[PDB]
């Protein structure tokens, strides 16, 4: 049991050799630069993530530029995420690139665009025009993430409202501001989006976080506004909203994963039943081998502080048992003053949650949830785990180019890193968001073809070699669609 | 549990569409004839038993020539065990080849061997020189499997004992004599017996039962007395005495297989612990992994009747239940009178247990038991009948040349048959022991040596499409010592 296995823990214990979990960082700021961009990457950084809630074309563009360069300086595949703006709403910029909103004071929320570039603490602009009509005196309005909130007072003309600031809290530009209950119709994929899409297929994005997901049709939608030219770029589902929780089935069936971005769930749902809602769709996740992403305030202290509370060091680690993927910064990098020390103390909160905890349970669990029969290649790569645990084998090797068989072995969490050899380059960055999961490029165009698959199998045990995860006379799990299985002893 | 398991049985449920355990019968009178054996082999029988405390190496050269024979007519390996005498006490012949001992009659037990040709009812020999001096008045002799019991009144000279009949039976030639608790000191590896395992050699059988094996040490000599010539020979324990059970573990280790000759060992320990013990060694050799031979009084009855007791049907089942490879019919096929009949009802009632057992459980249990870390060819057995499980397959195929790699695949009792391409002979007739395995022979000396295993593999494929264990579209797990599996579809 879970209550026997606490027992045998030990603050002493010796942490894993490799970690598991893959940590998402937002480039901002504080980030954009290539000598900082650097620094993320050996912080821990495996993925960059741009919200395209802020910041034009032109901006975007820098961070794809600088993002590459200081891979290629480093040598290793970081993979490149494009955040949708989706069906939201969002405030207006500010004078001074910020406000000030005072408990007791009053403000002004205009629906003219011509207050969206000046703003004020006692007037500003929010970007959805029929909000005079969805609102009435009495009723509450929120303002970023649910944390300030405005009591609205009365109009004042048929643009602007009157509205009460209920608590203390400076906010920037663009805060997004979340109307719960209202069913505040907005296109489900919005015209901003298809430019911000199809500027992703173009200087090639490798995965698509589409924000305010609620319903299966809503996923084509993108897929299909992403063009024939972007079929191979995965679509990271935004659970954010209600209905997208009670819809989580079909839109896993969807999507190509999913992320519980707490952010604006906490606001659109009671933010206990957040807590519920993870485990949900983590696990929901987990059974079909689809990565899941949890977000949002996670170390939201250190975007001030060199040191997390002792409550998001919690969040962290608790995240990695309840079986997420991955997990990301928001403005803790973005905009923080420690942004590799936010991502450092996040590596290490991975690998201690990740060492404390029982693999072999979670390979058992997915396995007995797996609707028998299963499929030729499904079951090689679950026998192939079993192979691992009874075995000890200290290092596995697949051989995807598409990356499938590499997510599908590392569904069944071995205990041992997955070494995962593809010739396509893409593969490599694309598979930097599937837990415990190394890749190795094999050129094809300068190396040959090898049918025989000889070259490149023995090249990830040479990746093995090198990083120490295996010695002379340790053992490999090599699996090759994959329906072949192999056990080996290394030179 | 197996509380629940049994819920959900019905006597309407189809049988399965192969055999797993594996019958032996022994050749006597009623069987010796090529026309009897045909009969034996369409029956069921997979081994022939000689037993060699009976019957000259003339008569056995015989049983030999006529086995082999009518293997080459049906086209089929039946493999040709010898069972040794033992340490063991035999009585004397008798005019009329029987003898009627009623209860109070008195008996004449004489130790002259001039009383070996001629026998009555009234006196006999017994062929332990010693016996005079380990008797008392009062104290039991055990005549034929602890069946009749003559309690002794006194001597009549060097040589003689007074003895009263104290139940009613008839005895033929030479029954076993038991005495329990008498320290009984007799050549662990007797000279009779180096003369009759050396017969075994050149003639070539098989395997060996070797009888009242009591220690580890014991089973080097047989092996030593075996010769350089027969290395290859298996080497089956037959655990009969008090003793051999205490050291069970030891002999497990040493030997090829145990079996649980249960006659000799009902007399030598409490009737009432052979039930235990039954339990003890077969599970012991399942987690070994060396086969199992449960045997004695299984169909009794059917020496006589043509239809046995709802015992005898219970305990053949209980048997296959209890985990044992090899069910074994002694004096039921050896001078029965309804031989055929006796072995089909036993290949049914295996069958009717095998198809109402869930064998996934007794996979699991194995496996459990099973010291981690395990060897590299065993875990890959082990996880390649995972696959097996969770894929449904229909047929497995093993390359095994020696015959290993067929009996620990054989270890994790899939649910399906295993078929075993092997190029040596007489591993086919060696395997006719270890349940659940069809060995299918590829001739290496006419057929090429095949270091691509290609040719081999689809063989095994064609003799399970023949035999209708798989179609068009049905799994079969393919391995090959072992270290390498592959899961395929079949044309
Ligand atoms: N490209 C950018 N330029 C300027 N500021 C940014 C940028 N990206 C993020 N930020 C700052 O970091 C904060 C949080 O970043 P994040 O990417 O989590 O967006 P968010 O406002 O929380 O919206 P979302 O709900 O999509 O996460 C933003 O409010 C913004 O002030
Ligand atoms: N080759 C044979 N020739 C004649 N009779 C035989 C032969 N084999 C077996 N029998 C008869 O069958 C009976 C039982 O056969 P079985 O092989 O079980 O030997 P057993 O006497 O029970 O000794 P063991 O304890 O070795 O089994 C014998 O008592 C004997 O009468
Ligand atoms: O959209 C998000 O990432 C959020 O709301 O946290
Ligand atoms: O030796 C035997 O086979 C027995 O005693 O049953
Ligand atoms: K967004
Ligand atoms: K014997
Ligand atoms: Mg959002
Ligand atoms: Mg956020
Ligand atoms: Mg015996
Ligand atoms: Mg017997």
């Amino acid at each position: 049991s879970q209550l026997a296995h606490n027992l045998t823990l030990s603050i002493f214990d010796p942490v894993a050799n490799y970690r598991a979990a893959r940590i998402i960082c937002t480039i901002g700021p504080s980030t954009q630069s290539v000598e900082a961009l650097k620094g993320l990457i050996q912080s821990g950084m495996s993925v960059a993530r741009m919200n395209f809630s802020h910041g034009s074309h032109e901006y975007h563009q820098t961070t794809i530029n600088n993002v590459r360069q200081a891979a290629a300086e480093l040598g290793v595949n970081i993979a490149i995420a494009l955040d949708t703006k989706g069906p939201e709403i969002r405030t207006g910029q500010f004078v001074g690139g910020d406000a000030v909103m005072e408990r007791g004071a009053t403000c002004y929320v205009t629906t003219d665009p011509a207050f969206a570039d000046k703003g004020t603490k006692d007037k500003f602009y929010i970007d959805y025009q029929n909000l005079s009509k969805v609102v009435r005196p009495g009723n509450y309005i929120y303002i970023d993430d649910g944390i300030l909130i405005l009591q609205v007072q009365s109009h004042e003309d048929e643009q602007t409202l009157e509205c009460t600031v209920t608590n203390s809290h400076t906010i920037s530009d663009r805060r997004g501001v979340n109307l719960p209950g209202c069913d505040v119709d907005l296109p489900a994929v919005s015209a901003k989006d298809r430019v911000d899409l199809q500027f992703g297929v173009e200087q090639g994005v490798d995965m698509i976080f589409a924000s305010f997901i609620r319903s299966a049709e809503q996923v084509g939608d993108v897929r299909k506004a992403l063009g024939p030219k972007g079929r191979d770029i995965m679509i990271i589902c935004k659970i954010e909203n209600h209905q997208g929780v009670q819809n989580i089935d079909s839109i896993i069936e969807e999507s190509d994963g999913i992320m519980v971005a707490r952010g604006d769930l906490g606001v659109e749902i009671p933010a206990e039943k957040v807590v519920v809602a993870q485990k949900i769709l983590i696990s929901k996740c987990n059974v079909a081998g689809k990565p899941v992403i949890c977000a949002t305030q996670m170390l939201e202290s250190m975007t001030y502080n060199p040191r997390p509370t002792r409550a998001e060091v919690s969040d962290v680690a608790n995240a990695v048992f309840n079986g997420a993927d991955c997990v990301m910064l928001s403005g803790e990098t973005a905009k923080g003053k420690y942004p590799n020390e936010v991502v450092q103390y996040m590596a290490r909160i991975c690998l201690e949650a990740q060492s404390a905890l029982n693999e072999y349970v979670f390979f058992n669990s997915i396995k007995k949830l797996q609707h028998i029969p299963m499929s030729a290649d499904e079951a090689v790569c679950s026998s192939a785990v079993n192979s691992v645990y009874e075995t000890k084998a200290k290092a596995m090797v697949v051989l995807s180019n598409t990356g499938r068989s590499a997510r599908l072995v590392a569904k069944y969490r071995p205990n041992c890193p997955i070494v995962c050899v593809t010739t396509r380059l893409q593969t490599c960055r694309q598979l930097n968001i599937t837990q415990g999961v190394e890749s190795v490029f094999f050129d094809a165009d300068k190396l040959g073809h090898d049918e025989g698959k000889e070259h490149r199998v023995a090249a990830g045990v040479e990746f093995a070699k090198s990083k120490g995860y295996v010695q002379t006379g340790d053992y490999c799990v090599v699996i090759h669609y994959a329906n072949q299985t192999r056990i080996l002893l290394v030179e």
